[PDB]
């Protein structure tokens, strides 16, 4: 029958080619890619039924499916696809994070069913990136604004299994099944998203039976509630295997995290196991490295820095950071060891984790100053480089590691900003561009090794934990599957009671 859920914000215009305020989960319900990501890291035919490969690795020819219509009824053509790529590529610099956007030289519709794509070089992540939620998915060209999407679209018309119903009230986004869908019909016919800003209200609405499912891991319900729910059979909860890392990004261009010895010492200071148990209700795993070893090209045997306050103090001592009799905070040339940790003040877990971080770090003679602020000002901080330490997370499959590394080269973003003090930073960036264009496996693995190892050994990050996808479900829904892409929600696989 029908399902109701909630989300902190509306779904946005649903422009397939743009970013915030469009919500990616909603983008992926309405729009579809050429090729679909699978959990084993492979891609299957999707809107593209088959594709050829030149010896070059530079020109690609996709045979498209011939039986697909936009929810309009307008046909999904090679022309329609070519026209989407064009609209995408006219806003090129905005997609610079995603190397594929820079890679595409031309897109040509050869025939109604044949789509030719040429790259400037043999870009190995090609298919995986075509499969992402955005920007390479397809709105009916009829809905462009002035032969463009850059500056807005008309109606959000995709080929996918769900249709966004015309908005009457900002408090609801309603999706209805596409009964003209080319592919398999969802058993569920309607999904209603309540826009509920407050975490506690979303938990109450689930408690009073107004919500069938909450699928998400960005604070969709409070974690203490999640933990209580997991102990109560009135509810069903799940955690997937971990999918992304949560860390601190240390600013290598700002004193005193500009000093390698300080970053190394901070990587020994946090009792991560205790933090997870006490702030996170035991729901995540301890992270020693930027990427979990199960991430592609990331099983590198890097050396963990365990919780070891003694080793940290020694590093600090050796670097000239000494304790004044008997003050607790180290000074170097009379200057105290003071470090700012910025985080979102309305995020109760950022705040709890910050406090524990401050306390662990005080034990090693670092005075960390807590700066909690509204979300949008933390995001400006990330872009501006205005932080000592800031929380940050990776992006999951299939972004990790190649797209997360690719975006590090991009000037106005947290990882780019955090690495600015590194002598290494131009070389790391060079090697990022090189790995992406690689087709030899030995070359590929060794370049990924070098980039990740430099980042680890230069102690750019303070990995904290690996977080999973999280589900809270009315029990009658039974076990919920996980979409292979972290930010998608598998609505189409859900079976009604
Ligand atoms: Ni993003």
């Amino acid at each position: 029958d029908e399902i109701t859920t909630a989300w902190p914000v509306n779904v946005g215009p649903l422009n397939p080619h743009l970013y915030t305020p469009n919500q990616m989960f909603a983008q992926s319900m309405v729009y579809e890619p050429l090729v679909k990501y699978q959990a084993d890291g492979s891609v299957i035919p999707w809107l593209a039924k088959s594709w050829t490969h030149s010896e070059d690795g530079k020109t690609w020819t996709f045979t498209l499916r011939d039986d697909v219509k936009f929810s309009n009824g307008e046909p999904f053509d090679a022309e329609a696809a070519a026209e989407n790529f064009r609209a995408v590529l006219d806003n090129r610099q905005r997609h610079a994070w995603l190397e594929l956007a820079n890679q595409i030289v031309d897109v040509k519709a050869l025939s109604k069913t044949e789509l030719q794509i040429t790259l400037k070089s043999a870009y190995y992540p090609f298919l995986q990136e075509l499969a992402l939620p955005r920007p390479f998915r397809f709105i009916a060209p009829s809905q462009f604004k002035n032969h463009e999407t850059m500056n807005g679209i008309k109606a959000p018309i995709g080929t996918g299994p769900w249709i966004l119903q015309e908005s009457k009230l900002n408090q609801y986004d309603v999706f209805v099944r596409n009964e003209n869908y080319w592919g398999e019909k969802p058993a569920i016919k309607k999904i209603t998203f309540n826009v509920i800003p407050d975490p506690t209200t979303r938990a109450v609405a689930f408690e009073t039976g107004d919500i069938d499912l909450l699928y998400g891991n960005e604070g969709l319900l409070p974690l203490d509630t999640f933990a209580r729910f997991s102990q109560n059979p009135a509810y069903h909860t799940q955690l997937s295997q971990p999918i992304e890392t949560v860390m601190l990004a240390l600013n290598t261009a700002k004193a005193p995290t500009n000093e390698l010895a300080v970053r190394e010492a901070l990587n020994y200071a946090v009792n991560k196991k205790s933090l997870i148990d006490n702030a996170l209700y035991g729901t995540q795993q301890v992270a020693d490295t930027l990427f979990a070893p199960s991430v592609p090209y990331a099983n590198l045997g890097l050396k963990p820095s365990q919780y070891d306050p003694q080793k940290a103090k020694a590093l600090l001592e050796k670097a000239g950071w000494t304790l004044p009799a008997g003050k607790d905070i180290r000074e170097k040339n009379g200057q105290p060891l003071r470090i700012e940790l910025s985080f979102i003040g309305t995020d109760a877990l950022s705040k709890s984790m910050a406090e524990i971080i401050r306390a662990d770090m005080r034990q090693i003679g670092a005075d960390v100053s807590l700066i909690g602020e509204e979300e949008s000002s933390i995001y400006a901080r990330q872009r501006d480089g205005r932080f000592g330490m800031i929380f940050h997370r990776t992006w999951g499959a299939p972004y990790d590691p190649h797209a997360f590394l690719s975006s590090m080269r991009v000037p106005s973003h947290a990882d780019f900003q955090a690495q600015q003090g590194l002598a290494d930073k131009p070389l790391i960036d060079k090697e990022i561009g090189e790995v992406l264009a690689t087709h030899d496996e030995t070359q590929r693995q060794a370049l990924y090794r070098d980039i990740l190892t430099r980042l680890h050994d230069e102690a750019v990050y303070l990995p904290i934990s690996y977080i999973s996808m999280m589900v809270v479900s009315k029990p009658e829904l039974g076990n919920i599957p996980y979409a292979p892409i972290a930010t998608e929600i598998p609505f189409e696989q859900i079976k009604p009671v």
